């Protein structure tokens, strides 16, 4: 099946946001990122996708189709605006291995706050 995911200025949690933050799917999925805004990407995070997985980058303000292979939990930055906050967890089956690791590792505080909303 097919998630939606918009790329906004400002949102619900506030500015530079995607929409839905938490993502969750099955091996074969695809998560469709639609730059609803302009100045947005989505780029998988370093050590914060499941091993097996291949990392990905978008280009700006291109409409990106991700196809999940792996389970486990996904960290994905816009990359212009990782440090204010723009993030996305993508849960690829059940009880991802490495969430409590992704949740543990060093990031922007901005998006610690963000992460911990949408696990809570
Ligand atoms: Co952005």
């Amino acid at each position: 099946e097919n998630i939606e995911v918009h790329m906004l200025n400002k949102g619900a949690e506030g500015a530079m946001v995607f929409e839905p933050a938490y993502i969750k799917a099955n091996p074969g999925d695809t998560v469709t990122f639609i730059p609803v805004d302009k100045g947005h990407n989505v780029e998988s995070i370093k050590d914060m996708i499941p091993e097996g997985a291949e990392k990905f980058k978008s280009k700006i303000n291109e409409n990106y189709v991700l196809t999940v292979t792996q389970p486990g939990a996904y960290l994905v930055k816009c990359t212009p605006h990782y440090a204010m906050g723009m993030i996305a967890l993508i849960a690829v089956g059940d009880s991802p291995a490495n969430l409590d690791q992704i949740v543990s590792a060093k990031k922007p505080k901005i998006v610690q706050e963000r992460l911990e909303k949408v696990i809570a």
